[PDB]
């Protein structure tokens, strides 16, 4: 199965491109290879500092023809710091302005933590622990809500959230609009069975990140583990005679998320596609998800304290 | 969900209306209340011999423009004795005519194993046994196939066909289209575990049938079981207040399996439509699950000694 139907009835393709940390010279040309590749998720967000760039792409192949705008998803996010309602329909307009678009597929609230609004993304404080912003959870949403009634954006959704949090914004009175994806990270080290259980209980489409453990992520230490160098797995991609890469992308395939693996390599946009033509075992699937050490790539560490950290709870 | 996404870009209606047994003097009646109620899916067949009754309605709510053709999802299925690769295309041909359709919207092989050409359904030889024909499951898929190129139906797929005639099917050399959906028996007492998931992996649709245990079945026995009076089943119904047949409509809804109750009575057809406002547990589906006891409602038994008889395969 190429795309998942979202709530809204939109079809999501169960492959994306991801962007955060493709630097700008760099995610055009990446953003191009991936259209050309057969692409047509791409992951962007506001910190990620590249949506202008990354839009320039997109325009390109539009001009080039090779797209038409209702074959592309393209997926973005609200920076913690635009969580106060007045300042969300502004921030959805800078992204759409940057990528150069009318409407987004997807927009997702990208932390349940909210941060002080100023022109940082992390505003810290005297002992390096982010400045939190007023903001409650709900009111966002309800924020996120209009830009839905307005037509600025087909779908709206969540992103590092934790089961009581999604449930809140499920029961909140007079929702009108349900979160239609929860993109959370998920690896071997991080099989998120519980959290990916509900999210789809409750009908909601997970979207693993971080599929490949995010190697150039900046705080990586050479000491934590390293997924796309692990023995093990190097081991089922023998068998299969696709890249650990490769295996580490059909994995949350085959539980049925969409998985969005981040490059700039233009042979590697196109190794990380060719991963719809094989089949992990049943016993592929229950060895990787043995692998489990509830081990976070991304945890924000500076958010430990903040009242909404997702990361306290069992999922 | 509530329209389910097929591998060709169609949303299949998640509740159709079966049409077996339902005496022509009752089915358009039947039909024009389902319709008006709101079904956009019907369920028809060659043999079930009422085919010409269920179009009158279709024409008839047309005309009123109650709803369009556009919006609704019928289906229709090759009789045994069409199974010679001459004989589909006209087969089809003459449901079109009888529901007075221009094209269908998913068009299966009723049974893997095909009979002798003739003007009898069921060819019985001397024991009782039916008569096969020598022909090539593959072939026959070629016509269909060529049904969805001459644009006389929009989909196509399977009903009755077990993992190894399913898989031998997405083996095909040169395959041009690839089975939609999976059309078998599914209720509490025939869970089919195994299978559905086998299908759900290749991205095949599956539709559960005679998903209140077929009640009005020529061959009931009285020792058989009943599935509306298990006192069990009616414990999950009075717990959410709604009867067991809803009970048993929502199971398949929760496991992403359309379901296809049949009625020609008014008040059940409405009934049965109402069971989209609750949810059965986690529990009350892991109670259901647990039911099975590989009881079957269609065994075909006359074709026992069939090549392709369904039912020796495990799934
Ligand atoms: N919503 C959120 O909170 C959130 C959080 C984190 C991430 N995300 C999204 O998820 C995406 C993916 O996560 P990620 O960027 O952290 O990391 P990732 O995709 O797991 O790993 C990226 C790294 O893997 C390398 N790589 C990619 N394909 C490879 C291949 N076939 N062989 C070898 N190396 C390969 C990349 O190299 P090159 O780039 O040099 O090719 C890069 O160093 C993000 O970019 C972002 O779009 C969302
Ligand atoms: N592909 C295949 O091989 C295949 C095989 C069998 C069936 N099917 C399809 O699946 C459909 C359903 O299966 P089925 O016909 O075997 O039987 P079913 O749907 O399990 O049950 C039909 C029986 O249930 C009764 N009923 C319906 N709604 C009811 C309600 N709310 N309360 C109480 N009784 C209710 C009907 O009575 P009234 O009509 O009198 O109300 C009838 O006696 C078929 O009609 C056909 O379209 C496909
Ligand atoms: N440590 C974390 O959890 C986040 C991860 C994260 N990457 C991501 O895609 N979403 C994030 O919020 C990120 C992105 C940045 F641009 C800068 C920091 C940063 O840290
Ligand atoms: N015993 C069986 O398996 C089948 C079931 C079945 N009902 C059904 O919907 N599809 C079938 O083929 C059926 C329908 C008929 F009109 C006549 C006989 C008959 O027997």
């Amino acid at each position: 199965a190429s795309r998942l139907l979202l709530n809204n009835g939109a079809k999501m393709p169960i492959l994306g491109l991801g962007t955060w940390k493709s630097p700008p010279g760099q995610v055009t040309e990446a953003v191009k290879v991936a259209i050309d590749v057969g692409y047509r998720h791409i992951d962007c967000a506001h910190v990620y500092q590249n949506e202008n760039e990354v839009g320039v792409a997109i325009q390109e192949k539009l001009r080039e023809q090779v797209v038409k705008r209702e074959e592309l998803f393209i997926v973005s996010k609200l920076w913690c710091t635009y969580h106060e309602k007045g300042l969300v329909k502004g921030a959805c307009q800078k992204t759409l302005s940057d990528l150069k678009l009318d409407y987004l597929d997807l927009y997702l609230i990208h932390w349940p933590t909210g941060f002080k609004p100023g022109k940082e993304f992390f505003p810290l404080d005297e002992s390096g622990n982010v400045v939190p912003s007023d903001t409650n959870i709900l009111d966002t949403w309800a924020a996120m809500e209009e830009l839905v009634d307005e037509g600025l954006v087909k779908a709206i959704g969540i992103s590092n959230f934790n089961h009581l949090q999604v449930e809140m914004i499920l029961n909140k009175p007079g929702l009108k609009y349900k979160p239609a994806v929860n993109q959370i990270e998920c690896h071997p080290y991080l099989t998120q069975e519980k959290l990916i259980q509900y999210c789809q209980s409750k009908g909601i489409v997970v979207t693993a990140y971080s599929p490949l453990g995010s190697p150039d992520r900046p705080w990586a230490k050479p000491e934590d583990p390293s997924l796309l160098e692990d023995p093990r797995i190097k081991a089922i991609a023998a068998k299969h005679n696709k890249t650990t890469a490769q295996v580490l992308i059909r994995f949350p395939m085959q539980r049925n998320l969409v998985v969005i693996p981040k490059s700039v390599t233009p042979e590697r946009i196109a190794e990380n596609f060719k991963v719809f033509d094989f089949e992990l075992s049943s016993q592929d699937m229950t060895t990787l998800l043995s692998y489990n050490r509830n081990w976070r790539v991304c945890a924000l560490l500076s958010c430990t304290s903040h009242k909404d950290y997702p990361f306290h709870e069992e999922f």
